[PDB]
């Protein structure tokens, strides 16, 4: 049995316990529901709402949720033949043309449709899979005059989703086919969007160019220290041949083959290293894809020995299956494990007092009354700091980007040198190629702070995590000793009282053990898109690149030569930029100020809330009763039997919940 269908296998079981969990959610969030609605007209209902939502939210996520694969990479790298090995046929045309190929993403789908996407406002056209390959493939006539130019051949084109009936897509895989590494930096929606809500990224490399400049570039402002699961496809590695001296020489190939593997290694250890420990060989692989395109094609389920997909695979799997999987279910389990407890736990109070009436219950709640002053006491103390950490951390890393952004004159030379472009004699006095070079500035500018501005991110970035682990203790603190008074309550109310963490439900959801813990970063991310990105880069360039030229005819440029031309621009331009330093760091750290507030501010309304909500319903359960007593008249054997059912239901959906993702940990443990 081949890894590919291994991998098929697995990703199906993992899609049976989603299913099994997602029918058991279902039931059980029916039963709780069931309860209440037959509840005010018996003994009056324990407020469980807030538990329904949860059920109900996580059960529709269960079903709908996908294996979510980023794809990235220059053109010219074997990509979309990559991923054509993958998926099993010639789907995907091959990445050649920096201006034909548009963003795609590939799901699962009962017959071969394409929805596209446009840009330029006008409705998603949908069509039929040879409809739209059809219409989209250009000759490679037009192709060339197109790339020779500037003109995006599909300018309309936002993104095209293709549905296929292929198999591995079936089981909840999908694919996000981007483009090459210019194009996805030129679009947010990716290199931040997908980069930072997906599974696992699939960057593709050619083994003939080992680390691009482009390459690592992107990989320092992306995806250095973010703490990403990408995996390194090292493709074409069957043509490090071509290279040779003697290409029938096995002893030069080897050689030839160790140090380009020692290039990799050099440069991507860095990104294999997770918490000190050394994963490199689980992501980093040699693979040769027309090779598995090839057998897959002649036969779908060949084995791919020898073209390094099977070891590739695997750990692709291993990820997949037995980490992300075993995680979203955990998750799942302990919300079953709070609504089952939150029932339980009610229905505890709940039966003593019925025998009771109904000054003596009102007696029992006024003497409750100093600890729930307590439980808000402990909402507003955490209030108060996760405000107080809003404003610390909001002034800190404000402070932070106008002192790297002041200080950006002093390393500049060593910095902009590998862009700047380069100037020979007479071109500064030909219109254009005085474009031609200009553009160019533009792009170095560009480059250059989108280097250092994601530089300063990822530093931003290690703050923010820390703050937010602090207030994940807090929240642990806090919600023991919520723990304390709410079981005060039930012993004042009662008379008697009755390894893996419970303290309260809201205390989790504020811990980030219910959902990379909190998500601060889309919070971020998501309030950046509703103001530009956009204005940071293009627009702020713009205002250097005149002023520029300018000085540049000052010293007579176009009549220096290409070593004089050099030493002239990095000063000119270090000269320039220095003298927007200050405007920029006023403008825009008031952008970050603001955008640091709003991350904060958005967990204190979520936790605020979720603490209220509790302490809400903890009263209403009360009150309810105390209004049903005074009003209807009920029978409390029936009502009690009623009320024990219903610990009885709910506790069988949870050890339903709990067999399934017992049973999937338990054939992984033996397997």
């Amino acid at each position: 049995q081949v890894a590919t269908d291994r991998f098929i296998q697995d990703l199906e079981r993992v899609a049976q316990v989603r299913s099994e969990m997602s029918v058991c959610l279902n039931k059980l969030a029916e039963t709780i529901n069931k309860a209440e609605l037959a509840g005010d007209s018996s003994s009056g209902k324990l407020s469980l709402e807030r538990d329904i939502e949860d059920i109900t939210i996580a059960s529709k996520n269960l079903q709908q949720g996908v294996f979510r694969l980023l794809v990235l990479g220059d053109m010219k790298r074997g990509k979309s033949t990559f991923l054509n090995a993958l998926i099993g046929e010639n789907l995907l045309p091959s990445d050649v043309n920096p201006c034909t190929a548009v963003l795609t993403v590939l799901r699962y789908g009962p017959e071969k449709k394409v929805t596209i996407h446009f840009n330029d406002g006008k409705s998603p056209q949908q069509l039929d899979f040879q409809n739209f390959k059809y219409k989209y493939t250009i000759d490679p006539a037009e192709a060339k005059k197109l790339e020779q130019e500037k003109k995006q051949a599909f300018p309309d084109v936002d993104y095209a989703v293709v549905e296929y009936p292929l198999t591995l897509l079936q089981k909840g895989i999908e694919i996000v086919d981007s483009p090459g590494l210019n194009d996805t930096e030129a679009r947010n929606e990716l290199s931040l969007g997908y980069v930072n809500n997906c599974h696992a990224i699939l960057f593709v490399m050619r083994a003939s160019q080992p680390c691009t400049l482009g390459e690592r570039r992107y990989l320092e402002n992306y995806i250095k220290g973010r703490g990403l699961t990408v995996f390194f496809l090292v493709n074409a590695w069957d043509q490090v041949r071509e290279s040779l001296i003697d290409p029938d020489d096995v002893e030069e190939l080897q050689a030839s083959e160790n140090r380009l593997r020692q290039v990799f290694n050099a440069n991507l250890a860095e990104y294999c290293t997770v918490e000190g420990q050394n994963i490199y060989d689980e992501r980093v692989f040699e693979l040769s894809s027309i090779q598995a395109l090839r057998r897959r094609l002649k036969n779908p389920q060949a084995d791919l020995d020898g073209t390094g997909f099977p070891k590739f695979m695997d750990s692709l799997n291993t990820f997949l299956t037995r980490e992300r999987a075993i995680a979203e279910l955990r998750q799942v389990r302990t919300l079953a494990r709070l609504a089952c407890n939150h029932t339980r736990e009610a229905v505890a109070r709940r039966i003593p007092l019925l025998e009771q009436d109904v000054n003596e219950l009102k007696k029992r709640i006024d003497s409750v009354e100093p600890e729930f002053n307590k439980l808000t006491g402990i909402r507003d103390e955490f209030q108060k700091e996760i405000i107080n950490t809003r404003d610390t951390q909001a002034r800190t890393i404000s402070e932070s980007f106008r002192s790297y952004v002041l200080n950006l004159g002093n390393t500049f030379e060593n910095d902009f040198l590998r862009y700047q472009p380069e100037l020979n004699l007479f071109d500064f006095l030909s219109s254009g190629k005085r474009e031609a070079f200009n553009a160019a500035l533009q792009k170095a500018f560009e480059q250059y702070i989108t280097d250092k501005s994601a530089a300063w991110t990822l530093t931003a970035e290690k703050d923010i995590n820390a703050a937010f682990k602090e207030l994940s203790r807090s929240a642990s603190q806090y919600g023991a000793s919520y723990n304390q008074i709410t079981d005060q309550i039930t012993e004042k109310l009662t008379g008697k009282d009755v390894e893996e963490d419970n303290s309260p439900g809201w205390a989790k959801w504020a811990m980030g053990l219910l959902s990379a813990g909190f998500d601060w970063k889309n919070i971020l991310l998501n309030y950046f898109t509703v103001i530009g990105i956009g204005g940071i880069i293009t627009a702020v360039t713009g205002i250097l690149l005149g002023p520029i030229g300018f000085a540049l005819l000052g010293l007579g440029v176009g009549f220096l030569q290409a070593d004089q031309a050099r030493r002239e621009l990095v000063k000119t331009a270090k000269k320039e930029l220095v003298k927007h330093l200050p405007q920029v760091a006023h403008e825009q750290s008031q952008v970050v100020y603001n955008a640091v507030k709003e991350c904060f501010d958005s967990y204190e309304r979520e936790v605020s809330k979720r603490i209220n909500d509790d302490i809400v319903s903890r009263k209403s359960e009360l009150d309810n009763l105390v209004k049903q007593k005074q009003t209807r008249e009920i029978n409390r054997e029936s009502e009690f039997n009623r009320l024990k059912n219903l610990q009885e239901d709910v506790i069988a959906q949870l050890q339903k919940i709990e067999a399934a993702y017992s049973n999937l940990l338990a054939y992984y443990s033996h397997h």
